[PDB]
């Protein structure tokens, strides 16, 4: 089986940004999906994705004194085509 | 076996941040994985995800006068897991 994740803990309150913090095993999983809207009636729901490396996001540009629905997933791939890979590099010496 | 993402090349390019390019056949996935990491370490890749929609992106925050590995994935079956629900109501009014 694939577990959902744990303990979702929001950290630090403003008027337009919370902190969404997170547990789950490392490696295990590749990134994170993270779906919220208003609690209430809010049009679409939004959707984020952050590295699996990390257990933490700031959630930014919300409206103050509001109803937030957050749902949060861990992704794992299945189906990836194959890599293209390339070197690059940065300006500077 | 699914079709690679070809032609990875990169626009703007600054000591901090690139522009990376691709070409992929529309209605095939609607995300892209974009890993990369320091040409130079060996150790950790950054998992990046994308819209499926898009054919190219910006990197940034990156390190002067350094050669970055790059590798782009073309998403399509992903095991995403159940849902962690969770309420929070901002700061203000």
């Amino acid at each position: 089986m694939l577990p959902a994740p744990k303990n979702l803990v929001v950290s630090e309150v403003t008027e337009d940004s919370l902190r969404l913090s997170w547990d789950s095993p490392p490696n295990w999983y590749d990134s994170f999906l993270i779906q919220y809207q208003e609690s209430e009636k809010v049009g679409e729901a939004i959707n984020l994705t952050v590295p699996g490396s990390e257990r933490s996001y700031d959630l930014t540009g919300l409206k103050p004194g509001t109803e937030y629905t957050v749902s949060i997933y861990g992704v794992y791939y299945v189906a990836l085509s194959n890599p293209l890979s390339a070197e690059f590099t940065t300006g500077g010496h």
